[PDB]
């Protein structure tokens, strides 16, 4: 009964990169997770992310999600994700079982940032010898 | 016999991040691997270095060392080491057995790039919804 909720009442969401959901007919996954956009998951992702329910359109409970991000990277799409209790439409959701999903895309400043980020210089060292 | 090569007249090597050290008397190392410096060796590695001798000295053989680095780093002390073939002193050494270590520093750029790593935005992304 507890672990039920009506996910248009759940105020708010925090959701982590190294913590799991909740789950029971469905298996665990990160409660965040990049899963592509113009800049990628390989390399910097936040660590948190904050959402907030914005109220029911009459469709969806309207997610309003922020983070601190550097400055060379924004979100494209997010999308929130919950386990519906007894199925995918019930209105009731798990306790535990929302997460987070988004792109990762540069920001203006990232792009200009990642065109020169090939930058190189040929640089030589004149080495110490250590004998064993 | 032909893993025994005299240190001193070995013109040239070219050492890798992701290959190991022949080695007999002591265990493989990698042949080429950060230990330190102002930037460590948590992010940016170089891949590969080419070492020229240049001459010996009564004491050593001098190695020059270059490669290209990202514009924000640069090498500190960097130190080249290979396997004697009968012990530390012998003059000849076991073939393929030369590694190298580095520092790795930032540059004045790198220093400047550091200082305002640190720069983010508060992001906020109106998240879609997933029913499951």
């Amino acid at each position: 009964d507890p672990d039920r909720m009506l996910l248009r009442d759940v105020k708010a969401l925090t959701l982590h990169y190294d913590r799991y959901t909740t789950s029971r007919r469905l298996d665990p996954i990160p409660q965040l997770k990049c899963v592509g956009g113009t800049a990628g998951c390989d390399s910097y992702t936040p660590k948190v992310i904050q959402c907030q329910n914005k109220g029911w359109d009459g469709y969806d409970v309207q997610w309003e999600c922020k983070t601190d991000l550097d400055i060379a990277y924004k979100f494209g799409k997010t999308v929130v994700s919950c386990e519906g209790y007894e199925s995918s439409e019930d209105q009731y959701v798990l306790r535990g079982s929302c997460g987070l999903e988004y792109n990762l895309d540069y920001t203006e400043l990232g792009l200009q940032k990642l065109k020169e980020s090939g930058k190189q210089h040929g640089f030589a060292s004149f080495s110490d010898y250590y004998y064993k």
